[PDB]
């Protein structure tokens, strides 16, 4: 692909983070902590899942960023509406304001309803995410496999400002402690 020129500098918003997450000082990395991270509760925090939003809000234009997923067993990545539900149980779907892909139990899937099987021959260590607000497009690219397309959501109905969306996943296995990292431009 040739979307690299729409690269944007994404930072994580501490105030949206589940209370067990540890966001690095530069706001470019996030990982699961082994306990509550000693923060007060607020209405922005994701309560049920290890999720956090980017600080940036997008309402127009073309945007591109890259995320490092090296050695993780489980994660969700993409964009979501600024107004997504924060508390309680919910599914990742366009109907709920999310445009995401994920890794879970050795399979990759797109967050449609119901979910769609992805066909990845080269397990990605970095994922590229492209958003075209006007076109209603969210695309995912396998940076490890020369930028090969993973999935395109088209005819998206964003219906509001978008924020970068992250889930570091649970670490019940002891094999999913590694961080999500926003890769340099
Ligand atoms: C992320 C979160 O809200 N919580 C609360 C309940 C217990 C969970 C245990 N953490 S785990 C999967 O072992 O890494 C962590």
């Amino acid at each position: 692909h040739h979307h690299h020129h729409h690269m944007v500098h994404i930072t994580l918003d501490r105030n949206t983070a589940n209370s067990w997450l540890i966001i690095s000082k530069d706001r470019r990395q996030v990982r699961m902590g082994d306990t509550h991270q000693n923060v007060s509760d607020n209405k922005e925090r994701f309560s049920n899942y290890p999720m956090v939003l980017g600080a940036q809000r997008f309402s127009s234009g073309k945007m591109y960023w890259e995320v490092d997923v090296t050695q993780k067993e489980a994660w969700d990545l993409g964009v979501c509406r600024d107004s997504v539900q924060r508390k309680g149980q919910f599914s990742l779907s366009p109907e709920n304001g999310f445009w995401t892909i994920w890794l879970w139990q050795d399979s990759y899937e797109a967050g449609t309803s119901p979910q769609t099987t992805l066909h990845i021959q080269v397990p990605p260590c970095q994922i590229g995410i492209f958003v075209d607000y006007e076109a209603g497009v969210v695309s995912f690219y396998n940076i490890t496999d020369h930028g090969s397309l993973i999935y395109t959501f088209s005819e998206c109905v964003f219906a509001g400002p978008l924020r970068p969306f992250f889930n570091v996943g649970f670490n019940y296995s002891g094999g999913n402690a590694a961080p999500l990292k926003l890769c340099p431009l």
